[PDB]
């Protein structure tokens, strides 16, 4: 039998096939099985609180009307223009902010049917998905980004999604992210939805992203460390050199404030304290304290007499030990905690 | 008893053999079609002060009766239909009057739902992304509360042909656990009419208002506390020796200059409005205090030119008063500022 | 008569109506009357030199083929899908850079026909229109932004646009702009076009936008004023304090240069002098002059003798009066002029 | 003859006209004549190396199948929906990065046919075209931006483009650009293309854009001039005031480095030296030299003896003359060269 | 009388042909052999942040379809109107590493279709592609990157369809094409990237471009300015040890400028967590400048007691520093440039 006639008798003019009717429509819900191949994963944005993926979405289900005996072949690969002629599930991504198909150089779609009427339907998609982030531990934070696959129009009595048993989420070999490690373990869950329109099938995959620390050492932690150390050289400068020691205090304090606002510049304007904020605040305190230390030195030594010059000199000699020591102690606590 | 095939049924109801004309409204010689609306807010964000707008992802639900779609061929109270049948039925021409951008969702198929009932009722739900305009009053920024609206209007049907109404029970649902980084979305939403009168006629319009309360925390960290520290910095001058002119002048210069950049930085993310905001008052007063500290030293340096006891003492008195009065005056200002805006 | 049959006989299968033929095609030009409702008005950008509007565009004209007697109704409101079946004008916006229709939740279009064959056609549009700006007086400038409505394909012998007599341009109640005042008076005129393809109807509306001053006082004028005043404290500082008075000069001069570049950061890179440039330049001069004043004080007082110390002290006492006085005089002239 | 019947017999159902066949398909190549009206010209971006135009593209050619005798009219203006029914050239813009039609409120297209079968086809387009820039003389540079009109699918034996003889490129009256002068003279030439698929007709227009100098005087040259002059006040300050004269050196050097990076901020990251780079480098040298001059003054005068104080004082008195003199000489050379 | 084109197209691929575009050439036989070549019309927007690049190309595909063989004309080939592309079978080539892609439709579809006597087809189409290019920035900005383009079948397995680069000049580049930041090397690697998914085995061919980053911009913007800050720090060693505020100001400002210089060197880059070549340079420059300030702390400290022996010890620290800092910095430079501009 010629393919033209076969497609005509199976799903075309002479078939009686109505794509507006689901498989087993008077019977139990259609069981759809899903798997995804992650071709690309990136544009993880803290500001807009979202991420981007390029995937192949695979859907599998049985349609008795598409069973065939005219060929011995276990399966038939069909031209994707035939997708418009068959019923298919109405899967959408519930947490999608943007989504598009791929049509270059032709529709990036695949359709395969089997002897028994099983269907395999694969389609390439780009998705911008929302990922609400908890930044309390930033930048030592780990985020969980989800992808929800839901039916828009079919209730659970007509249609049900399920992840495939074997390897439901594959990731392209050698895929890396500059800022994060994508963990190998992905959680699969149900997100069954209850709206005023009914109860809708929904399955979910959760990705765990661990933020890499290196960039923040170079950009943020080490530079701020050096500003703190800079403030300490004041303690070895002559107490008579007021403009020198005051310049050291001013510039370290001011640099520390811009350092602090710069540490948030790439983040959404959240109203809770983050781990980087604690660090910048304490660094700012230490640097401000060094200036206050000189104010005290300059003040107690006003009357240029031995007893008061000695009291001022003692403040300096203690500060040379205590500031670095207290800062080391804070460091122990900070790093151990996070 | 062989029930009628769906194909034949859809043919007889709204297809080739039905005589149904989607260009004609239900009860077209009779009273206006009563449409009932509800929305599910799936997502709510991109609240931008600069462009003065916000973004929502919603399911829009419309309900109305169409006698032509009543059926007796099945016992089922309702039928869920393939959304391709939406092109074959009449439906309202609802648009969003304050929408700047709007799109449907077509991945992996049209995000639309169509359900009809025995008596001819229709339920029509569609997923939409909308950028809606929200004119903001920033006088109290960043202790401001904004009201953002969404207007649902008929474009082509006058009130004698079509009427929108919010559903009685829970017209606006919000997805569980939905939060916004910068705002609190209040539980209470106002519903009202925005009936429109143009030179083309009178048009049905209903409105929902959301109340958004700006969260304070970010502004304490980014703006208020840093500026506070610059003011405190300026005060250390008063404990520095009056002989150290370059030290005390450096303190004055740098605090004044930092305060000016601090001030322009407090507006960088905002539209260029011509009224005074609450953050402006704060930055201006902080700038005044820091400038005053420098002027205080100018006075100290000037009155003590002649190095004589009486004039050195007068300069020293200016410093000892300043150590008490600047922090005291700044505390008083703080009391007034916070009490006025946050109480 | 059923509406279906009526639409069939008027403009459908049995009508003989050809939408490719204009009303009175062998006769005089079609007279189209236009009015707009401005639903929204904003995104006024100096850099890209344009603005954005959301409007309802209303077009009115007579088509004898659409006259009816089958109903007593003065007018009929028709489903907008019938717009594809009737002739309509080919109005475009000549100074449009971007334009879109609105299709959510259905086409934002309105079609009404009258007994005598008049048509009312309204459509919702978003337009980005070009507005060439003259910034000589910025930020005390007033701009004129235009909207041109033109026929693309019909010459004046076939088609003519005209503004409606009564209230051709309506503006939504309570519409405001953050940076501008939109004046109540709008100029209407003709912009008849002559190309090498012929002569084309074109009507124009002009909006007057007056820039609000407040933002620039807060952001630009007052901050620069304070830098000038800052420079003057130098005159009350001891002439022996060289690093103090030189620091005052350096920092005010440098801040004034960044202040100056910052005043243009949001503007197109025009090559003429603006009002804000004059101000920043004079402020820069005053602040530079204060530093030069100290150079003179430091220089004439090198030899630490009474006669030369007195000459340096006289320079300071004059400067305390003359700088503020000269700056006040400049202010009088500047504000009075603009 | 009714227009409906005429269009039917000319290019519709009863015509036998096949738009997939070119005019004179067994004969010589179709001669197409082109002219453009430039409605708008802007968004000249150095970073992305491109520019934007809004144009009316006019194409003219002869199609014997469209000749008519049924009307005395020299030409007929046809509804643009008839464009889908006729053959037309497949002109594309070879250096186009983005391009769109205009469809508000209807298709911005014009179709006119003449007794002898000539066709005039005009269409409105927005184009982003690539313009590779040579920035060696920036910002005293002149750029040449081109527009190439090419056939995609017809070789030279089937289709040939040619600019119109009379006024092939018209520009809207009063069109200006903020940063550039568009010269009146436009070069026309051939860009005939040879690919492995054959030989393709291609015509080119070249626009000459002269960058306006004013913005760069205000933003870049004059501010940097003032920093150089600032550095010179050091020479009149007391050699005993080390922190004052060193502060002058530091701040002018540092301001000059940010001034230098700021002069490139709006430009692509090219690896050759530009005219603004030469200027900033020399300004940086002069300002650095002034600081080195003080290092010498401070160093030679360490031993506080008359002979060495005098030597240091001589260095200052020479510097007061030579720095301004050498800087004037450099200015002469710089401006004269460019 | 030769057959009219209308009738010919009708008999070849239209109404009377029996041609079904849903069936591949030789469908019961071996795989269709498709041959590909590209013309690169434009190549740019190489972004480190988004880790991608943009090309404008003509994609050429060649294959044989026996159903399209003709004898009705003596012409070796026929150039057909591209609307006929919808009527013929064609491969389903997609770009596997494409993030964005569009056709070109102004002023008509930028497509070409040519068929030959023996049924060969030539199909060319103009495309704009944003392709992903993962970058290794360890040696930035003396880095060389490899950007790839993968051409794959989406729906046909290797038993039905196979892609192959053309033998003669598979990748042509427009004459005079240059990139501001890079040199595109003349040699392009051609490779197979055959894909094995859970859906089967799919043909995939690959071209690799080598891009060498040009150094000049980084000398002007980054290396030389940082060099001058280091030299600035050295003038301190020739300034009087009594001038504490002068020498401390030199130390502060060079250190602070060096930190902003360092963050500015990464501002245009993705936030990678490894050390780059520019980072090493900025870090060492920062060390040198910090060391100069520490040198003065030592000078100021050892000379506290104003006695000849301790003033002399402080003076010796300065005279050594005048030689050793420039010498040590020269040595570092030798090592740095030799390492990166060789290995
Ligand atoms: C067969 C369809 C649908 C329909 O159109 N009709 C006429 C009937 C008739 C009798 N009983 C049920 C129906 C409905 C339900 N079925 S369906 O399960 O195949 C179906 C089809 C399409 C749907 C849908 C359900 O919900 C979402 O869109
Ligand atoms: C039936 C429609 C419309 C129409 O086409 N005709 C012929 C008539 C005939 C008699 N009376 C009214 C009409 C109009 C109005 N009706 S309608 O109420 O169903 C209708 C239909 C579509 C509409 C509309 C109103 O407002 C704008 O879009
Ligand atoms: C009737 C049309 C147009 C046409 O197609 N034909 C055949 C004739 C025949 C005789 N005389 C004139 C025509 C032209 C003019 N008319 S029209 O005035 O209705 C018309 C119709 C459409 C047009 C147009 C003018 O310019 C822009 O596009
Ligand atoms: C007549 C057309 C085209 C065609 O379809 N056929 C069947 C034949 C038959 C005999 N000789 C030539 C052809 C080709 C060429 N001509 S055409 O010159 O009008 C033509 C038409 C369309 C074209 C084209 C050339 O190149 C680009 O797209
Ligand atoms: C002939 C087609 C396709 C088809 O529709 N049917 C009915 C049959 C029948 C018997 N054997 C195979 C088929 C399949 C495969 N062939 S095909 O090789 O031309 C083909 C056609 C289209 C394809 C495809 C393969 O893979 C992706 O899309
Ligand atoms: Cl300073
Ligand atoms: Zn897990
Ligand atoms: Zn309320
Ligand atoms: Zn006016
Ligand atoms: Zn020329
Ligand atoms: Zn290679």
């Amino acid at each position: 039998m010629s393919p033209s006639d076969f497609l005509d008798k199976l799903m075309g003019r002479t078939s009686g096939y109505d794509a507006r009717i689901r498989p087993n429509f008077k019977g139990p819900p259609v069981q759809v099985t899903c798997n995804i191949f992650i071709n690309s994963f990136g544009s993880i944005a803290e500001t807009t609180m979202d991420y981007r993926v390029n995937i192949f979405l695979r859907q599998k289900w049985n349609d008795p009307r598409l069973a065939y005996s005219e060929y011995p072949d276990d399966s038939l690969d069909l031209d994707p223009s035939m997708l418009d002629s068959i019923w298919k599930p109405d899967l959408f991504f519930a947490n999608e902010k943007g989504a598009n198909f791929h049509e270059v150089t032709t529709d990036n779609k695949l359709l395969r049917i089997f002897k028994n009427g099983n269907v395999l339907y694969s389609i390439r998609l780009t998705l911008t998905l929302s990922c609400p982030m908890d930044l309390k531990n930033f930048p030592m934070d780990v985020q969980t980004c989800i992808m929800q696959l839901e039916s828009f129009g079919y209730t659970m009595n007509d249609l049900i999604f399920e992840w495939q048993d074997e390897a439901p989420v594959q990731v392209a070999e050698g895929l890396t992210l500059p800022q994060f490690l994508l963990k190998e373990e992905k959680d699969l869950r149900y997100c069954t939805k209850h709206y005023n329109t009914g109860k809708f099938t929904c399955i979910e995959v959760r990705f765990h992203l661990e933020r890499q620390m290196g960039y923040y050492l170079i950009q943020m932690y080490i530079p701020s460390l050096l500003i703190v150390i800079l403030s300490w050289v004041s303690f070895w400068i002559n107490m008579d050199a007021a403009p020198a020691r005051v310049a050291l205090g001013i510039t370290t304090v001011l640099t520390m404030t811009t350092q602090s606002s710069g540490s948030r510049a790439s983040l959404p304007k959240v109203s809770y304290v983050k781990a980087i904020d604690i660090w910048m605040a304490v660094c700012l305190l230490f640097v401000f304290s060094a200036l206050l230390e000189y104010a005290a030195v300059n003040f107690v030594s006003r009357a240029g007499t031995k007893v008061f010059i000695d009291r001022a000199k003692k403040i300096d000699t203690i500060s040379r030990a205590c500031f670095p020591l207290a800062f080391l102690i804070f460091n122990i606590f900070y790093w151990v905690i996070y």
